[PDB]
C-alpha cells in the first residue's frame, strides 16, 4: 500500500475538540486561565490560554485539557472575545458536564482526529483527470 493524508489547504491548522469534564461530589473545574492581549513590535499572543492545572482537579483527573491551550468555547459557551473575568463566571455556573473548546495545532503529538475534512478539488468524479 501507499501512504497519504498529506498536505491539504491551510484553511484549518488547528483542530478543535470537545472535553465533557465531570466535577466529583463537591469538586471543582481546576483550570487556570490568562489573559493575552499582544502588544505591538511582539511575537506574543492573544486570546485566552490553559495557563496551569489544578492537581487532583476534573480537568487533571481527565487528562484532556493542559496548558499551552487555546480555549474557544467553554461548555458551549463561545469565550472567543470574552475577558478573563467574563470566563470565569462561565467556569462557575458551567455544571458537572462540561464541554472544553480547546484548538491545538495539528500535526502534533496529538493522534489523528475521527472524522477530518478533504480538500476536495470540486471535481465531478473520474469523469475528468
Amino acid at each position: 500500500g501507499s501512504s497519504g493524508s498529506s498536505g491539504g489547504s491551510d484553511s484549518s491548522l488547528f483542530e478543535t475538540y470537545n472535553v465533557e469534564l465531570v466535577r466529583k461530589d463537591g469538586q471543582s473545574l481546576g483550570i487556570r486561565i490568562v489573559g493575552y492581549v499582544g502588544t505591538s513590535h511582539t511575537g506574543e499572543a492573544s486570546g485566552i490560554y490553559v495557563k496551569s492545572v489544578i492537581p487532583g482537579s476534573a480537568a487533571y483527573h481527565n487528562g484532556h485539557i493542559q496548558v499551552n491551550d487555546k480555549i474557544v468555547a467553554v461548555d458551549g459557551v463561545n469565550i472567543q472575545g470574552f475577558a478573563n473575568h467574563d470566563v470565569v463566571e462561565v467556569l462557575r455556573n458551567a455544571g458537572q458536564v462540561v464541554h472544553l473548546t480547546l484548538v491545538r495545532r495539528k500535526t502534533s503529538s496529538s493522534t489523528s482526529p475521527l472524522e477530518p475534512p478533504s480538500d476536495r478539488g470540486t471535481v465531478s468524479g473520474p469523469s475528468s483527470g
